[PDB]
């Protein structure tokens, strides 16, 4: 290289950002993006810890990001936690807020 000297200790690193990170409502998939074009196919993880177990979807956007979409089941503070070679990134758990309410029902008229 030309009087390159650019190899730095530290340039590898992810950074998650999207509507479903900052926030989100429930029975709604959060859908957020994955800055992984750096970070380069590895050992990259993804878990979710918060007042409900809610899935977790994996795209493979064969491009340069991952797409993800987690559908959670009670409001809270979500920790989308996304781990990378056993190395947790620059801003996760990523504290998701999921508003919402539930309420109970009646169902038949005269029995």
């Amino acid at each position: 290289g030309s009087s390159g000297s650019s190899g730095a200790i530290n340039s590898r690193h992810v950074s998650a950002y999207g509507p479903g990170l900052s926030h989100g409502m429930v029975n709604k998939p959060a859908t957020f993006t994955i800055v992984t074009k750096d970070a380069g196919e590895g050992g990259l993880s993804l878990a979710v810890e918060g007042p409900s177990k809610a899935e977790i979807t994996c795209k493979d956007n064969k491009d340069g990001t991952c797409t993800v979409s987690y559908l959670p089941t009670a409001p809270g503070d979500y920790s989308i936690i996304v781990r990378f070679d056993d190395k947790h990134i620059p801003g996760s758990p990523f504290t998701a807020k999921i508003t919402g309410d539930d309420s109970m029902r009646s169902g038949p008229s005269s029995g």
